[PDB]
């Protein structure tokens, strides 16, 4: 009916006309996931999205105008955080089963769909938690070990600070192979290095941030891919490669050459990623980054 109803104002943008949700609706999470193909009342995909959404919407007002939000910003930022940091244990879960689902999809449409939506309000939730200007304060760096130690217990479970960090990014960059869209690959990418910003030594940490970013690039994405993502992809991947000047040198004198061999509705075997219509995104990060 709202298809049928373009001029309309509702009695009193969604947020400004529905009900604002309690922050204690989102302890629901803790109720696992099912879906319909290829895997009582239980949660839904579409109710898990509905959930999430309004949760990233959250953390997006406060952590990251006041309509929509007047009992949310009645809290601090401390308790937010703190709050949702009891929704880690049952938001990495759905993490899990969402990434078990998108593997066996190896070997209808609207699930997969749900199920991708999903997938990337998880990772900008997980982003916008750790990522918070409020951990660099000495205060509540007990809040962020516990944090940590929620994803490292994910895998085997006073441990060191930086032994956590490391098991952390370990277990969430085992989540590349499922991501199905271009944006959730960008999220995981920026939620691994605000994790890795904690860490002193980067020398390595580099290197894994530049060759996940990479793959990213170099991988197939069905098709949707927008230009201010492709954008800060590139970024990503030429600020923390080891030779800004010979990742210039391959992406222009390799995948560019290619690239114009290729047919017109074609794009580079290299960097599929690279097509005529994305050339000046490539072309732009180039030259910028090699002014810098």
């Amino acid at each position: 009916y709202l298809a049928v109803t373009p001029d309309y104002v509702p009695p009193l943008n969604s947020h400004a006309f529905f009900r604002e949700l309690d922050i204690e609706v989102f302890s629901i999470l803790h109720c696992g996931l099912v879906t319909k193909f290829i895997l009582v009342v239980q949660l839904g995909p579409p109710e898990l999205l509905f959930l999430l959404e309004d949760l990233s919407q959250k953390l997006e007002s406060m952590l990251t105008r006041n309509i929509g939000f007047s009992h949310l910003q009645q809290r601090s930022a401390q308790e937010i955080v703190h709050c949702v940091f009891q929704l880690l244990t049952p938001m990495c879960n759905h993490l899990e089963n969402i990434h078990n689902y998108f593997q066996c999809l190896a070997a209808k449409v609207q699930e997969y769909h749900i199920m991708s939506s999903c997938y990337q309000r998880l990772l900008q939730i997980f982003h916008g938690l750790f990522a918070w200007s409020g951990f660099s304060q000495p205060e509540n760096q007990n809040l962020l070990y516990s944090a940590l130690h929620v994803l490292s217990s994910r895998l085997k479970q006073s441990q060191p600070l930086e032994e956590l960090l490391s098991q952390s990014v370990h277990y969430l960059q085992n989540f590349h192979q499922s991501i199905p869209s271009f944006q959730c690959a960008l999220y995981l990418i920026r939620l691994l290095m605000v994790i890795l910003e904690k860490s002193t030594a980067s020398a390595q940490n580099k290197e894994k941030i530049a060759s996940l970013a990479r793959q990213f690039l170099c991988r197939v994405w069905p098709s949707n891919i927008s230009n201010d993502q492709l954008h800060a992809l590139l970024c990503i991947y030429l600020e923390h490669t080891e030779s800004i000047l010979k990742a210039i040198e391959e992406i222009a004198g390799v995948g560019v050459p290619e690239l114009i061999n290729s047919p017109k509705d074609a794009s580079s075997s290299t960097f599929p990623t690279l097509t005529r219509h994305t050339f000046v995104v490539f072309f732009r990060v180039m030259m910028a980054e090699l002014e810098k």
